[PDB]
C-alpha cells in the first residue's frame, strides 16, 4: 500500500523521499500539492504538533468574534465608512499573529475579499481575493474545513513551501447561512515526520522490521523523508542489519567466536588410546591363558586382573574430554579418575605389605577403601546436582582467553586435596619400598614396583599441577596433550613393569 | 573449604531462618553433607557390633 503508493508524484519523489531541491530548485510544478491521503489516515490534529492548537486556537477566537459581531443585530452591510478598515486591520493583526502563516485571506458576501501574505516584515495586504476562500467548498457543505498540504505553485515552479491550509465558512446572522469563507495556509514543509512512529504521519518503519531490527529515528529536522535511523541489535552490519555467527555479541563481522581445531590430529590421539586400552583387555586376556609357572603364584592371577581392569577403567577421561563439556561429563570424569587410581593402587601397596609380613587377608583391606570412594562420589555428587545443578554455580563454562571461546569442564577445592590424596597413599608404599631395601626374591619385584611409586608421585603429583595452575588461560588442545601423555606416560609404565618379564 | 572459599560471602550462608505458621525462627541448617555423615557413623559401628 504504502510502497505502491510512492509512484504517486514525478518530479516530485525528491520534494517527497529526498524532501530535495531536485523537485524543487529546478522542476516544473505547474500545481500546489495535495496531502488529502498523503498524510495519515487523517491525523486531524489528533496526532498533533502544539502549532496546530495554536493555529485552530487563534482560528476560533476570530470566529466567534466575528460571528457574535455579524449576529448582532440589523446587520447593516456597513462596509462604507470604516468596516473596511476593522477587517483590514483584522486581517493583519491575523496573519501577523503566526509567524508561519504565510498569506491568508478573508471572504464575506451574504468574490471580493480581503488578503494578506507575508511579504518580509508587514502584511502585503489589499482588498482582493487571496490567501484562502472557498466559498465554493463551503457552498458543497451546504464546523470548519480542514485542507491539504501543498506547494508553492499553480501555474508555476512550486517554490520553498509546502502550505498546508486551515478554513472556516462564515457563518450569516434569526437563521444562518453562507456569507462568507476565511482560511489561511502555513508551510507544511519544515514540519518534522516520523516514519517509525507508533502513530504518527503515516508511520511506515520499512527499513527495520525484525532481523536484528531497531529503530532509532532521526526525530525533528522538518518535512523531511528517509529520517528514520535503524540499528542492527545484536548481530552484524551489512540498508543490512543481521545476526551474529552465532550467540556470540559485539559482531563487528560476521566472524566465529570459537577456537580453530585439529580434528586430524584428535583422530590418531584417540586411536592411540584405544590402542592402549586394547594392550590393557589383551593382556587381561593374555593371563587368564599362560596362568601354570613361577608368575601365577607370585603375582594373583586375580590382582593382574584388578590392575588391568584399573587401567581399563582409568584411560576414559581422554575419549571424554575430546567430546564437547555438559556438566554430566565432568562428573563421570572424576568417577574413573578415582576408581582407577585405588583399584590398582590399593593390590599394588597390599602385597608388599604381605611381604614385609613375610619378612617376619588381601581384600578384606581392599573392599575398605573402594567402600570410602564409593560414599565419595554419591556424597559430591549429590551436593552438586541436588544443590548446585540450578542455584548458584555453572559448572561447564564458556570461558574466554583474548578473541575466541571454549568450553571446558571445570575444578573445585575438592580435587585439590584429593589429589593431595594421591601423595599420601603413594608415599606410603615409598616408606615400605625405602626400609625393605634387602629383601629377596628371584625377581626384584620390590624394585619394579617402588619404581611405578616413585614415579607415579613426582609425575602425577605434576599433572595435577599443571592442570590447577593455569586452566583459566588453556585453550582445549594443550589440555589434552597433557592428560594423554601423563596417563600414558606413568600408566604405561606401572602396567609393563609388572607384565614384561612374565613372558621371559 | 567449600565454604571458607566459595559461598562465605558471596551467594550462600547458614544464620538462617524459617517460619512455623507466620512467626520468626533463626538456626543454623543442613545440607546432603551432614547426611552422608550419619551414614558413615552407622557403618563404623555396625562394624564394632
Amino acid at each position: 500500500a504504502q510502497k505502491l503508493a510512492e509512484e504517486v508524484p514525478m518530479d516530485v519523489a525528491s520534494y517527497l523521499y529526498t524532501g530535495d531541491s531536485h523537485q524543487l530548485k529546478r522542476a516544473n510544478c505547474s500545481g500546489r500539492y495535495e496531502l488529502a491521503g498523503l498524510p495519515g489516515k487523517w491525523p486531524a490534529l489528533a496526532s498533533a504538533h502544539p502549532s496546530l492548537h495554536r493555529a485552530l486556537d487563534t482560528l476560533t477566537h476570530a470566529t466567534n468574534f466575528l460571528n457574535v459581531m455579524l449576529q448582532s443585530n440589523k446587520s447593516r452591510e456597513q462596509n462604507l465608512q470604516d468596516d473596511l478598515d476593522w477587517y483590514q486591520a483584522l486581517v493583519w493583526s491575523l496573519l501577523e499573529g503566526e509567524p508561519s502563516i504565510s498569506r491568508a485571506a478573508i471572504t464575506f458576501s451574504t468574490q471580493v475579499f480581503l488578503q494578506a501574505t507575508r511579504e518580509e516584515s508587514r502584511i502585503l495586504l489589499q482588498d482582493l481575493s487571496s490567501s484562502a476562500p472557498h466559498l465554493a467548498n463551503a457552498t458543497l457543505e451546504t464546523h470548519f474545513k480542514w485542507s491539504p498540504p501543498y506547494l508553492e505553485c499553480e501555474n508555476g515552479s512550486y517554490k520553498p513551501g509546502w502550505l498546508v491550509t486551515l478554513s472556516s465558512a462564515i457563518y450569516g446572522l434569526l437563521v444562518p447561512e453562507f456569507r462568507g469563507v476565511m482560511k489561511v495556509d502555513i508551510n507544511l514543509q519544515k514540519v518534522d515526520i516520523d516514519q517509525c512512529s507508533s502513530d504518527g504521519w503515516f508511520s511506515g518503519t520499512h527499513k527495520c522490521h525484525l532481523n536484528n531490527s531497531e529503530c532509532m529515528p532521526i526525530k525533528g529536522l522538518g518535512f523531511v523523508l528517509g529520517a528514520y535511523e535503524c540499528i542492527c541489535k545484536a548481530g552484524f552490519y551489512h540498508y543490512v542489519c543481521l545476526p551474529c555467527r552465532e550467540g556470540c555479541p559485539f559482531c563487528a563481522d560476521d566472524s566465529p567466536c570459537f577456537v580453530q581445531e585439529d580434528k586430524y590430529l584428535r583422530l590418531a590421539i584417540i586411536s592411540f588410546q584405544a590402542l592402549c586400552m586394547l594392550l590393557d583387555f589383551v593382556s587381561m586376556l593374555v593371563v587368564y591363558h599362560f596362568r601354570k609357572a613361577k608368575s601365577i603364584r607370585a603375582s594373583g592371577l586375580i590382582l593382574l586382573e584388578t590392575i588391568l581392569f584399573g587401567s581399563l577403567l582409568l584411560y576414559f577421561p581422554v575419549v571424554i574430554l575430546y567430546f564437547e563439556p555438559s556438566t554430566f561429563r565432568c562428573i563421570l570424569l572424576r568417577w574413573a579418575r578415582l576408581l582407577g587410581f585405588a583399584t590398582v593402587y590399593g593390590t599394588v601397596t597390599l602385597k608388599l605389605h604381605r611381604v614385609l609380613k613375610v619378612f617376619l587377608r588381601v581384600m578384606r583391606m581392599l573392599a575398605v577403601i573402594l567402600l570410602v570412594v564409593f560414599w565419595f562420589l554419591i556424597g559430591w555428587t549429590s551436593s552438586v546436582c541436588q544443590n548446585l545443578e540450578k542455584q548458584i554455580s555453572l559448572i561447564g563454562q564458556g570461558k574466554t582467553s583474548d578473541h575466541l571461546i571454549f568450553n571446558m569442564c571445570l575444578i573445585d577445592r575438592w580435587d585439590y586435596m584429593t589429589a593431595v590424596a594421591e601423595f599420601l597413599f603413594l608415599l606410603w608404599g615409598v616408606y615400605l619400598c625405602y626400609a625393605v631395601r634387602t629383601v629377596p626374591s628371584a625377581f626384584h619385584e620390590p624394585r619394579y614396583m617402588a619404581v611405578a611409586v616413585h614415579n607415579e608421585l613426582i609425575i602425577s603429583a605434576i599433572f595435577h599441577t599443571i592442570r590447577f595452575v593455569l586452566a583459566s588461560r588453556l585453550q582445549s588442545d594443550w589440555m589434552l596433550m597433557l592428560y594423554f601423555a601423563h596417563t600414558h606416560l606413568t600408566v604405561t609404565v606401572t602396567i609393563g613393569l609388572l607384565l614384561i618379564p612374565k613372558f621371559s
